[PDB]
């Protein structure tokens, strides 16, 4: 089967750099794991890198001595592309309903695997979008049923980084979809960024917004230092849980038959990590 992704980043701004940052990090991630750029589509505002703001332009990176995590990032659907719409067609496989953007889609087989990772605002059953309209938890639970029915995938993992992000799945999404969520927080609690000014470890000076978001570099930079072949989705959920506690509560949501898996087979495996 083939390794599939959809990155999402929820916001626009300068000041939402982190969102952004996690996301391109998420990718390069993946690409040293193995997953081909056909399979990763990518959806954000694309705002940050040539930002005004930005004190190093063109760069992004995700950490305060980090690499930068922008260059070879796929552009699919930036800029007023980064809609609810074409996020449902691309997770459900449909070129024909995707308006704008690079038409690249899930077009996915049912021995395929899926990792979703969304990064950004989020309220009560709600996550935010750069374009309007923003995206109901109902809403999203309802594309991953429809995807669910229409026998596309074997399994899928989300990982989700947003304030009351447990309140996206908590009481809606069925545990027998093969699908294992993870959310940055609890239903009514609040997520935080990491490498923000003021509170070490801190980023270089020139930066005066948060680098990352503390869950999202959790399991992004445990994923590049550890061989994903020995590690399961249990063991990068406690880790995940201990390193976001800090903090917020990490919650998990769906099918829990997935824990023991190893983690490779969603984000790929490193040869460098033996």
């Amino acid at each position: 089967g083939t390794k599939w992704a959809v990155l999402v980043a929820g916001s626009k701004g300068y000041g939402n750099y982190r969102h952004q940052a996690d996301v391109c990090h998420a990718y390069q991630v993946l690409k040293k794991g193995g997953l081909k750029d056909e399979n990763i589509v990518v959806f954000m505002y694309d705002d940050i890198a040539k930002s005004e703001m930005n004190p190093r332009p063109g760069i992004i990176i995700n950490s305060p001595k980090g690499e930068d995590v922008y260059a070879g990032v796929p552009k699919d659907y930036t800029g007023k592309n980064v809609t609810v719409d074409n996020l449902s067609a691309v997770l459900l496989g449909d070129r024909s309903a995707v308006k704008g953007g690079s038409g690249k889609v899930v077009d996915s087989k049912p021995e395929d695997r899926i990792f979703l990772f969304y990064s950004n605002h989020g309220g009560p059953g709600v996550l935010g979008m750069p374009n309007e309209p923003h995206l109901v938890a109902k809403d999203l639970v309802d594309v991953l049923k429809k995807k669910h029915a229409m026998g596309t995938y074997k399994e899928m993992v989300i990982y989700l980084e947003a304030c009351e992000s447990g309140s996206i799945f908590e009481g809606i999404l069925p545990e027998d979809l093969n699908i294992y969520a993870t959310t940055a927080s609890g239903a009514q609690e609040n997520s935080y960024g990491t490498y923000c000014p003021g509170t070490e470890p801190s980023p270089p000076p020139e930066y005066i917004t948060c680098l990352g978001d503390l869950y999202s570099v959790a399991w992004m930079e445990d994923s590049e230092t550890h061989n994903l072949k020995k590690e399961s989705l249990e063991q990068q959920f406690n880790k995940v849980k201990k390193r976001t506690s800090n903090g917020s509560h990490v919650m998990e949501y769906g099918s829990k038959d997935i824990k023991p898996e190893k983690v490779y087979l969603y984000l790929g495996f490193d040869p460098a990590t033996v």
